[PDB]
């Protein structure tokens, strides 16, 4: 594979090594003055078109572009259905732009075809902290495919992020592209385990039947925790300071405000969720989830599965095990059918105890225009949604 596209771009090649003394960008002292002020031109029949993620209309649009184009598993069962109140969580962050919300029209039907967005935040890196776009849900209608549009969407929402005199970005995917900074593994945690071997999500064998498969997962109710809750609006400052002071031992993480934290944490129904334990007027434990469905493909009895995904999670008063033995717990009451975790922070520790299965390939971490040291995924302190 040639990447006729990915090596004119300032990312590393694929052999490409750099020592832990190296931390910088791949170029440098770029001016906002020079960034092309036109945009880039798109096949004869389709237009630009500026999205409104705000607007129900428009929001709406990219929910169904994603709903029936977005990334599938490889026998072609599932494909990601982020909701609609997902998509205007994810890209209404603060001080977002609206501009870095980019659709394609195909003009004689006026139907969106493609989209990508970006929403700017603080990226520390090797303790380098660089204000970064965060490049998200690029999507291809299915029919339209390898006809080199992604590499358009790409060099528009570079320019448009340029603009803002910003020259670095973070993104994650499935495919080996040049080159990832780290690799990150799935794991999955089944709840509903009849369900899942049902959908073909899990299997059984002769040493494990369906009444031992359902013993296997079958947990307790009750938290070690006790009095982990819902998250507050006053529990902003003390999420603030557990998250924060958390993050600070890895070689990549975000750097969040406390409107960051806001807007990240406090939880909203059917999209994320965050659980704190207050001790003191102090946060001393916390849980995050968010939601992430797939739509199952001609199954007569399903057309959902509900999936936790780990988000972020902090303990001080329990061990890492007791904090996700209560995160499973915790995504099992809200009906969740499978909670999904990546190898990243500690999650790793616990996944033999926890019951988790090893998932199929792995998440690629990059960074655009950033030349450093790649790390293991336990070093990764990031979750992008
Ligand atoms: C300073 C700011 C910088 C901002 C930007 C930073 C960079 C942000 C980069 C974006 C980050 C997105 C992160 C994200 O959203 C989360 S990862 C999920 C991406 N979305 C999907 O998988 C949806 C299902 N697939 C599709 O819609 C299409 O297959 C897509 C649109 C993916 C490709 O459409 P297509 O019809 O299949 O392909 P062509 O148009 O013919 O294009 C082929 C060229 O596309 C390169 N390609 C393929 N998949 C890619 C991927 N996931 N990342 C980056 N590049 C990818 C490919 O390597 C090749 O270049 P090469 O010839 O060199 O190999
Ligand atoms: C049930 C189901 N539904 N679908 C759609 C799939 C693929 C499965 N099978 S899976 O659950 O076992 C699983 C899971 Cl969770 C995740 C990944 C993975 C791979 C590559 N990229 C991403 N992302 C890209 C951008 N950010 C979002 C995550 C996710 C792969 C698998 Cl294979
Ligand atoms: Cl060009
Ligand atoms: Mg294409």
């Amino acid at each position: 594979i040639d990447y006729k596209f990915w090596y004119t771009q300032p990312v590393p090649k694929i052999n490409d090594e750099f020592n832990e003394s190296v931390n910088e960008p791949f170029i440098s002292d770029n001016k906002v003055e020079d960034v092309r002020k036109d945009e880039y031109k798109l096949p004869p029949g389709y237009s630009w078109y500026v999205c409104d993620v705000k607007d129900e209309k428009d929001r709406s649009e990219i929910y169904t572009l994603l709903t029936d184009n977005y990334v599938e598993d490889d026998d072609n069962i599932f494909r990601f259905n982020y909701s609609a109140e997902f998509l205007l969580w994810a890209l209404t962050s603060p001080n977002y732009l609206k501009t870095w919300h980019i659709g394609v029209k195909y003009d004689a039907s006026n139907k969106l075809i493609g989209f990508i967005s970006a929403i700017p935040t603080d990226i520390c890196i090797h303790k380098r902290t660089i204000k970064m776009a965060e490049v998200n849900f690029l999507c291809v209608h299915k029919t339209l495919r390898s006809k080199r549009l992604a590499p358009v969407l790409i060099k528009e929402i570079t320019r448009r992020i340029n603009l803002e005199n910003i020259w670095q970005a973070i993104y994650t995917a499935g495919v080996y592209l040049p080159k990832p900074v780290s690799d990150a593994r799935y794991y999955h945690r089944s709840i509903n385990v009849k369900k899942l071997i049902e959908i073909g999500f899990s299997s059984l064998n002769s040493r494990l039947t369906m009444s031992r498969a359902i013993k296997l997962y079958r947990v307790e109710d009750t938290l070690n925790i006790k009095n982990m809750r819902l998250m507050k609006k006053k529990d902003v400052e003390g999420v603030h300071k557990l998250l924060g002071s958390y993050l600070e031992q890895f070689n990549l993480y975000a750097v969040f405000t406390k409107e960051e934290i806001a807007h990240w944490f406090l939880p909203i129904e059917n999209v994320i969720y965050t659980y704190v334990n207050e001790e003191n007027g102090k946060i001393k434990d916390m849980i995050s989830f968010y939601s992430l469905p797939s739509q199952i493909l001609g199954n007569d009895k399903y057309s959902t599965l509900n999936a936790a995904y780990s988000f972020y999670n902090v303990t001080t008063t329990a061990t890492f095990k007791q904090l996700m033995q209560d995160a499973i717990l915790l995504a099992k009451r809200n009906n969740f059918d499978v909670f999904n975790a990546l190898e990243v922070m500690q999650n790793k520790s616990v996944f033999e105890d926890l019951k988790f299965g090893e998932g199929d390939g792995s998440l690629k971490y990059y960074l655009y225009n950033w030349k450093c040291a790649s790390f293991a995924p336990a070093h990764v302190g990031i979750v992008l949604l």
